[PDB]
């Protein structure tokens, strides 16, 4: 109970920005995600010790992946806790609780290939689950290990306290369906405009939250321009291994994804920051004014892209 978690001073200060990066330091993961659980949430939220071994089942599950893999989570966590951290008053204690976890389990058993591979190879989750195919499974997954012995890290909640933080986590994690932001973004830019946005509207919340989820999980953009350059080469490691994959099932992949068009990723990034990432911080910043440094981030990464366009790196 008295048995705080303490970073290094460095960690200490850095991990209240939202450009943040977790480090190369593996084993040191778990113990940042408790310390934002218990600054974010409270020292009482969960029990230290069903917390540790769902952490550490969560871990166990995610695959040796180049993007999609543990360090992700533990990424997408980060940005959220950013978020919740500087919006203090306008999340629930149920909110604070279910999103930090939706974000640690989001990716839950990727493989690194796409909703449309899963379609077009026929894996039996295709039939299992017709749209969204993946973030599905990735809560199933958390249902798995919040039901093996000793994991139900809720289980001081009340039957409809549980039911409500498991239906925040089941949203979060569909709404990092990026096929479901474009539609999710413009609804919110309508009600923003049209001033009929309201938090106290359960559907408004529920849309609010998908685009933080949108938010954390693309926040390699925020970052310093050596992490968004870095984690840009995992990102089409994954890529273009789908895009073998096509060529196997004999279609041309889209460029994307087809190792053969390399040349063309920094076109294929602005399309990516002007088509998403931007659209998305700017929506973000207009309902939650505090998150600004993501989009302004997100704007000096997108500027870094064009120089490497102009030939100036
Ligand atoms: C940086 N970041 N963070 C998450 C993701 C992400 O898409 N996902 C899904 C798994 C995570 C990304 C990311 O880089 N996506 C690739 C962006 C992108 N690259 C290309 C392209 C085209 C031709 C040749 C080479 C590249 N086009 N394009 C694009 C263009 C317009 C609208 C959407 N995408
Ligand atoms: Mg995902
Ligand atoms: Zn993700």
């Amino acid at each position: 109970g008295l048995m705080q978690f303490t970073l290094p001073v460095r960690l200490c200060k850095e991990i209240e920005l939202f450009h943040f990066d977790i480090g190369p330091f593996e084993n040191m993961w778990p113990g940042i995600f408790v310390y934002m659980v218990h600054r974010s949430c409270g020292t009482s939220c969960f029990e230290l010790e069903k917390l540790c071994r769902f952490i550490m089942s969560v871990k166990k599950n995610y695959r040796r992946v180049p993007y999609h893999n543990w360090k992700h989570a533990v990424t997408v966590a980060h940005c959220m806790y950013a978020i919740l951290q500087n919006n203090h008053t306008l999340f629930t204690d149920l909110e604070r609780k279910g999103l930090l976890i939706a974000c640690l389990c989001h990716d839950l058993d990727h493989r690194g290939f796409s909703n449309s591979y899963l379609q077009k190879f026929d894996h039996p989750l295709a039939a299992l689950y017709s749209t969204s195919t993946m973030e599905q499974h990735h809560f199933s997954q958390t249902v798995s290990i919040l039901q093996l012995e000793g994991h139900n890290i809720f289980s001081t909640l009340s039957s409809s306290e549980y039911e409500q933080v498991l239906e925040i986590i089941r949203k979060a994690i569909i709404a990092t369906d990026l096929a479901l932001y474009f539609g999710n973004r413009k609804q919110l830019e309508e009600m923003y405009q049209t001033g009929s946005l309201n938090l106290n509207n359960q559907s408004h919340r529920d849309r609010v939250i998908g685009l933080m989820m949108t938010a954390c999980d693309l926040c390699s953009v925020t970052k310093l321009w050596p992490v968004t350059k870095l984690t840009a080469n995992d990102i089409y490691a994954e890529f273009w291994a789908e895009g073998d994959e096509m060529k196997k099932l004999g279609i041309q992949p889209i460029p994307m994804m087809d190792r053969d068009k390399k040349d063309e990723v920094p076109q294929g990034q602005l399309g990516f920051y002007n088509a998403v990432a931007i659209p998305c911080y700017t929506t973000l910043t207009q309902i939650l004014p505090p998150t600004e440094p993501l989009l302004k981030a997100c704007r000096d990464n997108l500027s870094q892209w064009e120089k490497v366009i102009r030939g100036e790196e």
